[PDB]
């Protein structure tokens, strides 16, 4: 992936946006 990653993945390799976080992307 040539990003929306990057932002990203780090939103899911925290837990998702279950974090208090939403989506990259």
């Amino acid at each position: 992936e040539e990003e929306a990653v990057r932002l990203y993945i780090q939103w899911l390799k925290d837990g998702g946006p279950s974090s208090g976080r939403p989506p990259p992307s």
